[PDB]
């Protein structure tokens, strides 16, 4: 079951989220525990780099903050549930097999 999966996230799990989180990324950032101030910093600091880079930076900051113990398949699954991205949750289930 995806929500109890304790596997540490690596590129293979993160890549579908990097590619598809898309323009509606900030609500998922809040569910991943970023404050509005932190979201604003990412939004401003990576404006010239583009939306995909804002997404990349947000996800990587989360993986770095939570570490190997905390940045897991099951925790990402819960975040995707909480931010209502069942499309992304489905891609995560498939890549985790
Ligand atoms: C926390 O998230 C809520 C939405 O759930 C938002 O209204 C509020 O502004 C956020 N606060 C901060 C400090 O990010």
């Amino acid at each position: 079951a995806i929500f109890d999966n304790t596997t540490s996230l690596t590129d293979k799990h993160l890549d579908p989220i990097r590619e598809n989180l898309g323009k509606h990324w900030k609500n998922c950032a809040r569910k991943l525990g970023f404050t509005q101030s932190q979201i604003d910093e990412i939004d401003h600091d990576y404006e010239r780099d583009g939306l995909k880079e804002k997404v990349y930076q947000m996800l990587q900051k989360w993986v770095m903050r939570e570490g190997i113990k905390g940045a897991t398949v099951g925790k990402l699954a819960q975040a995707l549930h909480q931010c209502s991205r069942i499309d992304l949750l489905s891609s995560l289930i498939y890549v985790s097999q």
